[PDB]
């Protein structure tokens, strides 16, 4: 149990922090990423809608199955594409989704072409608030009036837990990446710690547990990229990378993580299983920590 | 981290116990269980000696692989079955095992025929000295020489997790299991708080916890059981079932648990590529703390 009075969002029906047991994990999926085959192209921002539909109809099917809610990471690598992406996902689902590029000024220019829409400022969240931030993006997102934002504290310059917390609430001349989200009118952080390799994703847990400690605000991480580049694990194939992969992202849940970004939404249904299981256990304990749950759309009352 | 100097038992060269980070989880496999196709006769112990090698090879390689001690749960039906099962294990692996069975006289049975042999001593673990023990029971263990036991601190008179301080300490007029196994002339107690479901592991990792935290002994649970009569999950096939008790087997060992029975050793292949990823982000944290790890044969120096 968490010291701090945990914040628990509303996103547009999605709840997400609280006291471990209280809600179950929010889980997202990641669509148009690099080398998404349903990506005919990556430019111009054209896929195949029937099969972007089939993914999003999947992940809705798996939390009706599981009750753990869903917000679609939407990549773009560009203005065009994302802008395109995010029309699509407004339209072909109700669920909230991260604004997602490596590229801040498709980020930005993605959002300038949404311009002030209370749909956006309900279901958008930003991804994200990180080192490199700009005057003009923090000016860009008060614009579109959005309330939502990962925080990524990912940054080979805070490798160690307490660096990372330096980095979210400010430390010396620097204000910090919440203080930075605050000037930009979010009122709302999923604090995002970042996972720098599989080994770390135990610091990555450790500065999730430190923020859910003195700050209260949801916490979670995006370990796909860290277990993609596990050569030695992938190389032995199904089902040991998915086995491998479950131990990854279940293990911040165990911490009393809120959120995973779980990488690709083709891995969604044997992710939904192992998150579901582990948010399953962890809510059997809520009598001997002392915690109610929120809602009886819960993988409790649901997997067995 | 405990408050109680942990107990870390050597049985024949595996390592058990410890602060977590210290020793890699002991993963303990069944062979010869009801319904495992390897045997055609569960009264007269006839078996499949070139099966049962392969699973005792596999067992040794993973081992290799991932720096995971591993000890063999020997389960019989009958007093000739298991006897055999134990005789043929002693020549065809260097590993401890569990001299298991589901009646207690099956177990009594067996001790008899293997006697007070060195061998016996120092790799036989009895499973289980359980709150239905009964003086027979305690003299066949005695008669044999027997050291190290199995402590299933399980009852339906103490389901919270403080209780097992009452089952292994005793209470009232009732002898604690811990005063039990003494008399029987134990020194080595791997305490097992007993699993009834998958939801209720919770509730076995906090027993664990509180017997680590207050007297040092080696924790861990056999979440086997409520894992394969998961039908609803198990009949979903590849990878569902995997990752489903991948993480089922995980969370006790991310909440310092010391050993898992993962049930049957066919499941291995994919229990200890999962638990050695738990193990290598758990030892990760140990950079922090400054917890030292007793040995170079962990999968956190082995998987990456
Ligand atoms: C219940 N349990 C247990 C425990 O909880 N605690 C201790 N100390 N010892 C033990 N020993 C026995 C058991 C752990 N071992 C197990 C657990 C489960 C199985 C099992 O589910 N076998 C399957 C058949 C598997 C197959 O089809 O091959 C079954 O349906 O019976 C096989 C072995
Ligand atoms: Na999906
Ligand atoms: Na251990």
């Amino acid at each position: 149990k968490f010291t701090a009075q945990q914040h628990v969002y509303d996103i547009n029906g999605v709840k997400v922090g609280g006291q471990p047991g209280e809600y179950p994990t929010v889980l997202i999926g990641s669509i148009f990423y690099r080398g998404h085959k349903i990506v005919s192209d990556g430019q111009k921002g054209i896929f195949d809608k029937d099969a972007a539909k089939a993914l999003l109809d999947q992940e809705a099917e798996l939390s009706a199955e599981t009750g753990n809610p869903f917000i679609i990471d939407v990549l773009g690598e560009s203005v065009e594409a994302l802008t395109k992406y995010v029309e699509f996902i407004l339209e072909n689902t109700t669920a909230p989704f991260l604004l997602d590029s490596i590229s801040p000024d498709v980020r930005v220019g993605a959002l300038k072409n949404l311009g002030k829409d209370p749909e956006i400022q309900k279901r958008l969240i930003y991804n994200s608030i990180e080192e490199h931030y700009t005057e003009e993006e923090l000016a860009a997102i008060k614009e579109a009036g959005l309330k939502t934002a990962v925080i990524l504290a990912f940054s080979k310059k805070a490798l160690k837990p307490n660096a990372r917390i330096d980095l979210l609430q400010g430390k010396d001349d620097k204000e910090g990446l919440i203080a930075a989200a605050k000037r930009a009118g979010i009122e709302q952080f999923l604090v995002d710690p970042g996972v720098l390799d599989v080994a770390s994703n135990s610091w990555t847990t450790e500065a999730i547990n430190v923020v859910k400690e003195q700050f209260g605000y949801p916490g979670g991480c995006a370990p796909s990229a860290a277990v993609y580049l596990w050569k030695k694990m992938r190389s032995k194939g199904t089902p040991f990378f998915e086995v491998a992969g479950a131990a990854v992202f279940t293990y911040p849940i165990t911490q009393g993580a809120d959120f995973i970004l779980y990488g690709p939404m083709m891995n969604a249904p044997w992710v939904y299983r192992a998150i579901a299981t582990t948010d399953a256990m962890i809510a059997y304990n809520n009598k001997l920590t002392g915690v109610k749950m929120g809602t009886t759309e819960h993988p409790l009352l649901k997997i067995f």
